[PDB]
């Protein structure tokens, strides 16, 4: 069978404790679900299932994916569930939703990801009681999202391991960072994000605020990156500038068979040709996209040179430089409008975020063969190949 | 294609703050993952992916499914992720794992569920700061697992609504409870749970303790159940006895193609013929399995009378009577060895728990056509049809 | 015997989460202790005991009064302790320190009060453990400082009771408020607070900041005060403007016998002639100063008309108007430089704050007979009479 | 003037999380206040002021001393306040109340101490917000009661400093421990605690329980105490047996002039002749009573040999041996009925607890000149001399 992406939308990537500081994840997910239905002309009463990836759902209630679907207008007859493959969750939900229609068990799937790292609460197991002494209040964002459970240190330390393993100097990593900021700043000015971004209405008590611009996009220079202190180790290279930040947002895509799009007169953004996921050593989780993209290309029967456009998520400057240096694809086609270093890294939603950036990127310049991939904590990677119709 | 279940295992369902009081979820998941590999003769280096459902992973670290696979012995080459469809998570992971091999994207899948409601922490959003006044510490088990996010009350209140519409007397619900305990009492005595249960070693500081028996099995009487006070409403019918409890445990199943099983000389427990999931009104979420089982049966080409054994999860006595009364299947084949009212309700693992109980019961008494289904909070249901080889 | 006040000092009253947001109470107290020693020519090695009132010391460590004395330079040979009579703590410590020298058990006492309501933590009894359900995180400032333990409502409700019992209109309370702001702002412009205020250096990571002005002194308007909604009752008269705020600060005074001051050539600010404390009904705790000041005046043998200057703490506009209406003293001599409505209300330190304001105003204009008094939560009041040497 | 102790009472010292696990301090204080009034024939409407020492009042509400007086029956006209000199609060409150009558400002004072270390909550300053990362939940009992704010370690470490500097072997410390337990067991068997102890009725949901016996009194052996591991240092000498525990309780005494007692026909337990408090190095806070008792004896004009009975609080076995070795008084008259090692150490109430034990023992065996003293955290000590009428 053939599965296409009829429409795709995403909210503007918000800053940590920024515009979406007090906005739950499912409310951001409800906006993109309603948006992909409007952009494709499909009614809510036709969605079979909603698949939204989310890593930090603590305190939001029973199944925020169902809450997002019901709030967006999807009726009670449909189903919904959340998945967690860390950073590659947003892209795997699209592949999982692709398999739902592939196995003949569904006809229309709204799949994507949503994440609100600002609303992540602090937790502590208190059922057994604390008879005496102090106890830690654990940050769910850091513990369940940003710390490798096998070695105990942050994901930035795994980037330091990649930097030591590939011999990536502080100047070479900062040079890759400023390139991402310069490509993202030009894209926001030229309006290359307006098609992907659906405006979100932050309902506040002191009036309403419309968010329709990635607020983590700033202007960095090569000298403003050499003054940043290392954020993870006292003798390291990864700083707050050459590393992706903590962000909120949501993204989704409307999936359907290739015959259904022709029946509805829908012109899909692209067709899902192949997907893949492979694991690596958690010490060097940043090398995840290397065998994942090659396995995706191997299943699609495509060479690396056949690709016309690449979206490789920039979790860190060290991991992004190695993947580009190793795969050897033309860096002029990788993250043409910037990357997660300049846009943001909403863990649950970043998988579908770079998919939105890629799908509209293939349409805007006439690219035919695209590829999106991300690195995953704990030593994993996911990749998907998209062809234009 | 054809997907079979080569092996299945489950831990004993532990009580709230009982044997697994201080045991993380992924440790229980590691035992079942390693068990299904031993019972089938498949090495750990052959698992492509691990799909484990889990509702309450707060404070356990990055992707507890990955931690369970690595601790069980699954190498770094494989991938892993967690899913959340509330109570139907344990069963949907099997269907999702079936689709991985169906689409030719995987060869060996270890799928199931794990949940540790005792290790569920209390949380509170504290990033924005508390300027003044008291703030609540939210229990993640109740909030993210046992409260409908659309009406705000407990799952027990939804059972009262099902009881009001289906005319289920106070005595008729207690009669279903004692029937579940008496069938569970006979199953534990006759040893019909020893094959499915894999022993877990609770390593404590005062020696080691082996857990290989469901510690929630007691002897209930009809008069000891009519004196229980309603635990959810001041004037109701749902009590602590006729409702599922808070429990810990894990369960899984090894998935593989039917040709691969014959090539390895494995005798599969059964073949996955059909699956389905549909949503219902959140007011009567206990009626989830009603439209789900018919959709699963219609895809398999089976009549309702064709089933030889049924495992319908007993979230509440009210919901179980309604699901049985509407489909009209012979009550002698539903939960022959007892149900969740007497065994326990590990949210993430209950979907695969009743699958293990069904698979080993179908094999020991020669049943050919089986069906497992559960109700899901928020108004959903999941069902799977299994045939024996 | 005769006990005089050789010197007195106070820190600038800081706003809630303002200049002293991250400054512990004992650090503010150490500055005032060092100040009263410099202004009197007495060394730190001569202080026999340090008595500092403090209402909210939770989480600050063992006996913050001892920490303030040690940090200020008082040697280990001396003693120190903290007391708690709520809002009258700052003034009762002076009377208690006066009794130390009166009974011949001490010769030089540094007495006063300190409070940091911004550093008040949230607490919860967790030793018995929370098996199930949510639990409240109790604000120590609200619970242990601003809530009557006999009727359960805020201290602002007791002001409403005083307003209802004394028939104090909303316009009369706001008129008293703007009068307090105008007297304090004009006093701050004319520099009538520089003598009392000792500058505090808030050592922050982004440089040092000197605080030498009560930062809650603002310009209020009658129309900007009549639009404020009542903060305690939905249909009431006490608002955030006509009520004292939550504030941080410290104040103290160096006590010594009248003969020792003449031996040291010190000109004391005043002599403590009489003191008194009496209790009232907790429903109308604002009437505390009424029988306390009358008992203090009778012990000194003074009539109400004999007073030349009065400092009656303005906890609320309702409580302050009632005290003036009952005692009947000339309002032109009460709070000449403003009150707690415009300066601030650090509960533990407010008792010594108005003492500093009274002592320095009596000295500059030649007043001989003064009286300071405050209302106390739970239905109490404290008052002290000061005569000039 | 002359101030006598007309009556005295105390609650049984409860164990940590024991009989008084859920009993607030002021409820224990209300029982002792009512008890000292009945034993002297004085009504509650005659008490001028209530002075209760308390170290851990976090979360109990506004001024727990006021709550204890009101619940015991003291009318609203009277006043009440709490003081905090750590371990010397219970005894210094008696001295402060003695000075109230000495300066002619009061006639009848109910003074003592109360402490409920089991009800001590965990706290954390959360107004400024936790931007990122984990934060500790501070135990108010450990932080504000048992940790030296100048060196950061527990009070047990100060005992280790005393033990190393005074040449006190670990076996000599354990030998002092069993002597305290054996003297307490014999005193409890012979009923020498019945006069001082007033029964407390713990009102629980499962019926009422009368507590009239110190539940921390057990039978210890020399070999069961020499096998205990040091609780403060990994290679130390202070164990859980030779150190005082965490306990709850309350104690008080009714103070009045010697002439007023004769007017009422009251036979006082003793007359307060002298009191004193002096500070020492916080490194060796256990040596507090050494210069404090010498100063108290010098104010009374008594030599050490003039004492007939001594109550020296046993905070630790190391500090108690050093105080006896330096002062050189006959150990046969010190703690005849046992000490805090076997009875308990309620911080706020220990000062008045050993006062009750001293007052009733001096009366029962005819002792004339007595002395009570305790060591105080942060490097202080307090002592009081009592003579018989
Ligand atoms: C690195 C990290 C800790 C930054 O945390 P942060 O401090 O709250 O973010 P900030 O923007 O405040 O960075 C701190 C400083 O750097 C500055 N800064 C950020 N980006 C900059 C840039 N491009 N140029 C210059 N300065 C920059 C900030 O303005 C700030 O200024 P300050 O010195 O006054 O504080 C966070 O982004 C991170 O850990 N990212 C990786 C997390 C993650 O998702 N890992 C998994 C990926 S798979
Ligand atoms: C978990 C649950 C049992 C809570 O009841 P509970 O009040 O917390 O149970 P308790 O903590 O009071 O302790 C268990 C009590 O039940 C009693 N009990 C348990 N099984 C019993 C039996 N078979 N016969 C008689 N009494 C029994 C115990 O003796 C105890 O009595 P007690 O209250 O006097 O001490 C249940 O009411 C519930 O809330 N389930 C929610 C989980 C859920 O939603 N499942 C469906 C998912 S859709
Ligand atoms: C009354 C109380 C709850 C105020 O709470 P608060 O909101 O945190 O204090 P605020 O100053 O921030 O009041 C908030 C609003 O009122 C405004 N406001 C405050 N004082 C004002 C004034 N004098 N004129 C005009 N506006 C004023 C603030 O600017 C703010 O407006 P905005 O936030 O809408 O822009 C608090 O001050 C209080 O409870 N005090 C009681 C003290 C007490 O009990 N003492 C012991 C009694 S013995
Ligand atoms: C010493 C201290 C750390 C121990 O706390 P604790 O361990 O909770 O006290 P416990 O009652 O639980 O004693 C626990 C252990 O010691 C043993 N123990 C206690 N008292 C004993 C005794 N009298 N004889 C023999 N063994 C004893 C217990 O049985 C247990 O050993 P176990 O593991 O074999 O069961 C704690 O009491 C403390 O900090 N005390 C200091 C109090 C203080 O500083 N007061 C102020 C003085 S200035
Ligand atoms: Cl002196
Ligand atoms: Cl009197």
């Amino acid at each position: 069978p053939s599965i296409v992406i009829a429409s795709a939308a995403r909210t503007a990537v918000g800053s940590f404790n920024g515009a979406f500081a007090n906005t739950p994840a499912h409310e951001l997910g409800a906006t993109v679900i309603s948006a992909v239905l409007e952009r494709a002309g499909v009614a809510a009463g036709e969605v079979n299932e909603v698949i939204l990836g989310q890593v930090l759902p603590a305190g939001e209630g029973q199944n925020p994916a169902r809450q997002a679907a019901m709030k967006a207008g999807v009726p009670q007859e449909a189903t919904a569930w959340g998945m967690n493959q860390l950073c590659g969750s947003g892209l795997r939900a699209v592949a999982l939703g692709m398999q739902q229609i592939a196995t003949g068990d569904a006809s229309i799937i709204v799949a994507g990801g949503m994440e609100s790292m600002s609303m992540a609460p602090h937790c502590a197991h208190l059922r057994g009681g604390v008879k005496m002494g102090d106890f830690k209040m654990i940050d769910t964002m850091i513990k369940d999202g940003l710390t490798d459970a096998f070695y105990g240190y942050h994901m930035g330390t795994t980037a330091e391991n990649v930097a030591k393993q590939w011999q990536l100097s502080r100047d070479e990593q900062d040079a890759f960072a400023v390139a991402s900021y310069n490509k993202a700043e030009a894209a926001q000015k030229d309006g290359r994000f307006k098609d992907e971004i659906v405006p979100f209405i932050v309902k506040g008590r002191k009036g309403d605020i419309t968010v329709d611009a990635d607020e983590e996009i700033r202007g960095a220079t090569l000298d403003s990156m050499a003054k940043l202190r290392p954020a993870f180790d006292k003798e390291g290279t990864v700083t707050a500038g050459n590393a992706s930040g903590l962000n909120d947002g949501a993204a989704a895509a409307l999936l359907m068979s290739e015959a259904e799009a022709s029946r509805r007169g829908i012109q899909p953004l692209g067709r899902i040709v192949s997907w893949a996921t492979v694991g690596v050593d958690p010490k060097v989780m940043g090398t995840g996209p290397i065998p994942a993209s090659r396995k995706a290309l191997e299943r699609a029967g495509w060479k690396i040179g056949d690709l016309d456009l690449v979206e490789a998520n920039e979790a860190f400057a060290a991991q992004a430089c190695a993947v580009n240096k190793d795969l050897g694809w033309d860096p002029s086609i990788v993250n043409v409008n910037g990357g997660a270093i300049a846009i943001g890294h909403p863990i649950g939603a970043s998988g579908a975020r770079i998919l939105n950036t890629l799908l509209f990127e293939m349409k805007r310049r006439g690219a035919r063969k695209g590829l999106a991939t991300l690195c995953i904590g704990g030593g994993m990677g996911v990749a998907m190949c998209i062809e234009s119709l």
